[PDB]
């Protein structure tokens, strides 16, 4: 009576909804928000922003990275160098721009000459073999993509209180899901359906 | 009737309050939180977080920068590799940790081994002269610093509309500072103050 079977999960998702992801059944978890990154509109990105830290990642998976020429910022959440789609953006901060930029990341046809580097957008490289190797939101992620048939790229932001800025707890996660119609799984949840 | 002096500006922002930055008097220039980074709390920083992109930034000057190894990201915001500080944060992310590591970025005491990289703020490097040599709202948020007799360093972040996650232009900059008793500033005011 809290958390979204999966398959229902994966159907919505599919079709461009966000899902609240928690890490387990915790009620102490903090939530995140995710959705697919190639269906992200300037209107989901303004919600994504509006309702989280802002702080707005596009998980791919490593070799889609490699791919984009996304390099690891340096040489934990494995940031690349930032980056905005160079065309149809201006300050690369709009929802208009994020959403533009997050769709592009997703998109296989993006070339790395598509992408001005830094940017706005913080993609972040998933590991091989996903949710099995690494219980990250990140994979968590690429997982649901590829779970709902689409590219392995997803966009992710952490729940927030309008109160007092406190991330979102599991209660005030249920309390948004309800208020917006959005689902709530949790990443044991999803590595116990794709494993057995 | 619109902008506050320069003067009285500064007694806000030494005093710990965020200015509404434009870039001059045009009513299509959107504007940005800026505040003193040393001064940043908890509460400041949900605030900036709850209202703006999230996007949240950390001007300070190249010198500065340099001192606490925090080299360009890549090698035009001049955005630096992204960090959290060590001490007192868990996820990087919360209000209260982007707040200490912002404070702490302004430290003077702070090591470069303080801090974790790659994290959760972006410090921006201010070039030389700041406002007189390029008239960037990263340039803006040190010299406000400098001359409000703090150390060099800022917090910025672009105002979004509650409505659509669209930037607030000069109207709604005025409404909103109107609402929350903010003060609004340019940057070509601020030019002719440092000039003469």
């Amino acid at each position: 009576n809290i958390f979204t079977p999966i398959e229902e999960a994966l159907e919505a998702y599919k079709n461009g909804e966000f899902l609240i992801v928690m890490d387990d059944e915790d009620r102490e978890n903090e939530g995140d928000l995710i959705m697919a990154a190639e269906l992200i509109t300037q209107e989901k990105m303004a919600f994504l922003v509006r309702y989280s830290s802002g702080y707005v990642c596009v998980p791919l998976s490593e070799e889609r990275a490699n791919q984009l020429e996304l390099p690891p910022m340096l040489a934990g959440t494995a940031y690349t160098i930032t980056c905005d789609f160079a065309e149809g953006t201006t300050t690369g901060i709009s929802a208009h721009d994020r959403a533009l930029t997050t769709r592009s990341l997703a998109n296989p046809n993006s070339k790395p000459q598509d992408f001005i580097k830094p940017g706005h957008i913080l993609p972040l490289r998933a590991v091989p073999g996903l949710l099995k190797k690494r219980r990250g939101h990140t994979e968590a992620a690429v997982q649901l993509s590829t779970l709902a048939g689409l590219q392995p790229a997803g966009v992710i932001c952490e729940l927030v209180r309008d109160e007092d800025g406190l991330m979102m707890r599991l209660d005030d996660c249920i309390q948004f899901g309800k208020k917006h119609g959005i689902k709530i799984i949790n990443i044991n949840q999803l590595v116990e359906y794709i494993s057995k």
